[PDB]
């Protein structure tokens, strides 16, 4: 009777909830410094960048903004999420009927809605880049709303899944964002909230060496924003030998 | 034939690296700050503090030092918890085993290794306070030592369950160490590694509101740093309602 170890973490715990906080924190900080000092570089890669040699879309005199996943980076799917832990169901019927209905039983990531009040006092325009899907623009809109993150607008500050052709991948949508604002901070949960290449082919094990690739490790709580996610996603996958090393295993006496 | 979801997540993604380079690299410009700037409070709280209305030992004079808490703080545990999914076992004897055999088996948390050179390289102290027993503290040192975190001393920077009369309460050994150095920055994985107050009666639900208690708030990536653990602990707790609030609940059609 009680509800899977990772929502236990995620929505239940003191752990997460300060684990969260410190993230935003973290980046409150970092656009202060970036409003007072203006970069050369944008936190969003170049078309063409691999993850074995980073380079970024330069800041030019673009207007700030900072960009966040939605799902699980400022909102959490409580309703979603409760739905799975009572069913033991992964049913993209029900996910499509939650992205339509669920606007009711959401809730901020904690101290997501006051930081994104003080990024609109500072100035700095506040975008999301999620993967619901194009048609739901409206009570997406609405979700984000009653989570207290603010008003988004579809094309504006609002980029959906079917916005271009490019599906789940989210560099395109990216690029446009970084094509006319300075993106200063990006937030996310999941490793395709800050480049594709994370993804589409690297193993666990590869994706995991290639956040202390050095000039990606260096983007950690410095441009790049990470939130806590152990119940979905990427996060969750590989088998005994890309979890434990070979060389750090230990059998009890 | 795959290990549970949250050692998938804490030891297998590239997501949960992400976020432990993010909580080092803010505490790493946390403790620069406070060499060139120091404080007047110091991180640890006063004796007879309450949640509810934090109070904190002066700083002084006292030399700089950070204080860390050590299973899934800086030093990850591969060899015991593999042997947990092998097995499905919280015994207490294969943990005593542990602790005097497994030094071989271990690895730093990303960036542990790299954050405790440079704290040295700054004149910052590093003191460990850990729950691992006092009869065990030499193997303890020489698991630091393989995990790449350096030099730690019983009594001096390496702090044990039964050094005093306490236990598992931390709160002894953090006065203890507050009462001869000025720590500038504490990490942690379970909120017991800030304060007991954390723990020993409140429910899941307080906890988490603890958290976001204002003064303790301010604390999160400003002071106090947390790391990911959604594997074993205090995080790992509670029933449906506890997770999942009554007002945030949904059913798919
Ligand atoms: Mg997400
Ligand atoms: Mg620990």
């Amino acid at each position: 009777e009680t509800p899977p170890a990772g929502m236990q973490y995620l929505y239940g715990s003191g752990e997460a909830s300060a684990l969260s906080l410190q993230a935003y924190q973290a980046l409150l900080a970092h656009v202060a410094a970036k409003v007072k000092v203006r970069p050369a570089d944008s936190v969003i890669l170049a078309e063409g960048a691999g993850l074995d040699d980073p380079r970024f879309v330069p800041c030019g005199a673009k207007p700030l903004a900072a960009v966040f996943d939605v799902d699980e980076t400022v909102m959490l799917n409580i309703g979603y999420e409760y739905h799975a832990a009572r069913t033991g169901r992964f049913d993209t019927a029900a996910w499509d009927a939650w992205e339509r209905t669920g606007e009711a039983a959401v809730a901020p990531v904690p101290g997501a809605d006051r930081m994104v009040r003080a990024l609109r006092q500072m100035g700095v325009t506040v975008v999301f880049n999620t993967n619901r899907a194009a048609g739901n623009a409206e009570p997406t809109v609405r979700a984000i709303k009653a989570a207290g993150l603010g008003d988004a607008v579809h094309g504006q500050t609002l980029f959906l899944s079917g916005d271009d052709a490019m599906g789940s991948r989210k560099d395109g949508r990216r690029a446009t964002i970084a094509a006319r604002y300075c993106v200063i901070a990006m937030g996310g949960d999941q490793l395709g909230d800050f480049s594709d290449l994370f993804n589409g082919g690297p193993s666990v094990t590869a994706r995991r060496a290639a956040t202390m690739q050095p000039a990606i490790a260096q983007m950690w709580g410095n441009g790049w924003f990470v939130l806590p996610n152990p119940v979905y996603g990427s996060g969750l996958k590989g088998g005994f030998d890309e979890v434990f090393p070979l060389d750090k295993r230990w059998a009890a006496p």
